[PDB]
């Protein structure tokens, strides 16, 4: 048994109410979780490209970004 | 928002039996789960000290050596 060092993709941001992130590839929805307010760091998602990043918030306004994402080469 | 890559460290191993895997560092209890037969890995972890006990009641204690990158 061993100790290895592995590296997890996130995507970090701040939510102003309690709100829904929703995180979109090419038009597909592939993470969606419900969170508290303030910062938020989801795990678990799908080379390189661009995501879209919606902030439902509670009053019904959507924070829409769109967030590059690239896969570093390791030795 | 942004994109990041954390550090995530995983334990590896091998149990021969539905097993239970603990693991300690330096006096404190880290983990403890019971895994299946085969592979397992240990992720989101708070020398280490891990511990399988095995279905047949066997145990083996290791001494894994553990390291944190600098940046
Ligand atoms: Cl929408």
């Amino acid at each position: 048994p061993y100790y290895q060092w592995n590296f997890a993709p996130v995507v970090r941001g701040i939510a102003r109410t309690q709100a829904r992130v929703e995180v979109l590839r090419d038009g597909y929805t592939v993470s969606n979780e419900l969170v508290p307010s303030g910062p938020f760091e989801l795990a678990n998602l799908p080379g390189s490209g661009e995501l879209k990043v919606i902030i439902h918030e509670s009053d019904g306004t959507k924070q829409v970004f769109t967030v590059p994402y690239d896969t570093p080469a390791v030795a």
